[PDB]
């Protein structure tokens, strides 16, 4: 916890896990009671490293071609080596850039394998309107 | 076979074989008849052991098809 004289108090978090909230107590300052994480890992471990590795396959593609759409490297130098699935799982959604709403649809997938299916989901699409955008700028400069 | 503290009989067995019921004689409790066991065991056996491998990479299969519907 690094603390600035700017008027800034970038703090340094390294998380765990989701949790549900109960209720809302109002402040200010807010208060919020928990409970434990809601990061699971079913049965059938075999399917959930398949799509472990499927999924980092995916990102991995989607990150070395997404040089044009700015996408940095030490976001897939940040993923390798991971002991959890959610550990990777998250890191990949964290360092994917989509909306908030598909964010918090993924954060209430507690299912580990689910997840994974709904960030291939996300990778894919992202992929396929990347490609469009090559496609779009190769006809540009062939039109050049 | 024990009782579960909210009012449930369980009891842990293996179906042992099949049988015909002839007749039903009135009930509560319900009363069945028939044979002790009418199963028919493996004959040219060359074919059953196939027909088990056979089922068994099906089965196996089946299971691989799962990507969100994961099975035991």
């Amino acid at each position: 916890a690094m603390r600035l004289p700017d008027g800034t108090l970038q703090v340094m978090v390294e998380a765990r896990a989701r949790a549900q909230v109960t209720d809302y107590i109002p402040g200010p300052y807010l208060r919020a009671r928990g409970e434990v994480f809601s990061e699971i890992f079913p049965i059938d471990e075999a399917v959930v490293r398949v799509l472990v590795e499927e999924l980092k396959e995916a990102f991995e593609k989607y990150v070395a071609n997404h040089k044009s759409l700015r996408l940095d490297r030490y976001q897939l130098e940040a993923v390798k080596g991971t002991s959890d699935p959610a550990m990777l799982a998250d890191t990949i959604a964290y360092h994917a850039t989509w909306t908030v709403a598909e964010k918090q649809e993924i954060l209430e997938l507690t299912d580990l394998e689910a997840r994974l299916k709904k960030v291939l989901g996300l990778l894919s699409r992202d992929l396929e309107r990347f490609e469009l955008d090559k496609r779009v700028a190769q006809r540009v400069k062939e039109q050049m």
